[PDB]
Formats: structure tokens, sequence, C-alpha cells
């Protein structure tokens, strides 16, 4: 469908039982601070309904449209044959800093993030090297700038309002949750690290996986 010769690279976070509790609490928190603002509250991503446990991501790739299905292969498989080329077997993805919130493509949904720390955006350097090589030339760039992991998600209130508002909005609520919302960040931080083993690959509707 729309989703034809489309695909995306990506790291895949499952978070145990004490990592979920943890992001139970952080975003309680956060979201006491939103309802004593008045202001849109955050989904948690890391749940489903009944407490079904979703994965968590770091996104490796912008969206990528490929040209056609030859492309999309010739492409995608010398990303994969690269990747496994590398020397990496693993790579480690731990968090530094603030609150972080980054909208998406129509500025429909404002997702509450932190940022990787240094030594994790280190380790991917090499893998975003490959995917800049290889990504098609067809504006939410994905790079080692803005690496992150994203925790909530929150509904834009001013979406349908003039852009200037709806971006004051959007730089009062990253100031609001760095001011008034931070102090269990070091919780987060300590506690919110993984090693992984593999890449995902969306490809059309299915996902595959690349092993390091």
């Amino acid at each position: 469908p729309v989703s034809k010769n489309i695909g995306f690279l990506f790291l895949e976070l499952r978070l145990d039982s004490k990592q979920q509790q943890i992001m139970d609490l952080v975003l309680k928190g956060v979201n006491a601070v939103m309802d004593t603002h008045h202001r849109n509250s955050f989904e948690p991503l890391h749940r489903g309904k009944f407490g079904a446990m979703k994965p968590l991501h770091v996104s490796l790739s912008e969206t990528m449209m490929f040209a056609n299905e030859s492309e999309l292969e010739e492409k995608m498989g010398r990303i994969r044959q690269e990747i496994r080329a590398l020397e990496c077997k693993s790579v480690p993805v731990a968090l530094s800093g603030g609150w972080l919130v980054y909208e998406n493509f129509d500025a429909s949904l404002q997702f509450l993030a932190v940022g990787l720390s240094e030594p994790a955006r280190g380790r991917l350097k090499p893998v975003l090297s490959i995917v800049e090589k290889y990504k098609p030339r067809s504006r939410q760039p994905v790079g080692l700038n803005n690496l992150h992991v994203s925790f909530g998600v929150a509904q834009n209130a001013y979406l349908q309002q003039d852009e200037s508002v709806s971006r004051q909005r959007l730089d009062s609520l990253r100031n609001l949750v760095a001011t008034e919302a931070s102090d269990r960040l070091p919780l987060l931080r300590a506690n919110l690290q993984f090693r992984c083993h593999e890449l995902k690959a969306k490809v059309g509707t299915s996902v595959i996986t690349l092993p390091l």
C-alpha cells in the first residue's frame, strides 16, 4: 500500500520488569507536572492496554522512500551486508542529559525523549555512516546530533493553530519539563540501559533482523 518501497532502520529495546516500573513512576511524575500546568499528558510508550509490553526504539534512519522494489533491495541489501561487515558485535544504548521533545512529521504528536550518551552515539556512528551512504536521495533527518529514545507521547493541542503559536507552546513545554519535571532523570539514566546484538529494518509491512 502506502508503505510500498519504504524502509527504515532502528534498534529495539525490550524493558525488563525493573525498567518498566521506573518508567511508570517517571512518567507519572512528568504527567503530574503537565496536569498542574493544564498541559496535555504523555502516553507511556512502554505499555499497551492491560499492561501489555511494548519495546522502545532508537531510530537509525529517516523514512526511506525508495523509487522501486529493485532500488529498495539493492540499497537495503548493501546496508545489511555492510553492517554485518562491521567489527562490532553489539552496541550499547544509554542516555545522557535532560528531557527533549521531538515532533512527528505533521506535528500532531510530541514525543518526550532523552538523547543517547556520547559513547552510545559514537558506537552507532559507523552504522549511521552506512545509512547515509545508501539511503535514497529523495524532512526529519536522523543523525548523530539527534539520536534519542522516546518514552512518552502527547497530542499537540495547538496542531491547527498558527505555526508560531504551536511552536511557542512546544518551546514552553520543552522548558517546562526541563525546569519542573526533571528530578527523576538520574534514576532513569542509571537504569534505562541496553545492549543490542542486532538492528531491525521495517521494509514495507515486514520487519527484518540485521545481526551485528
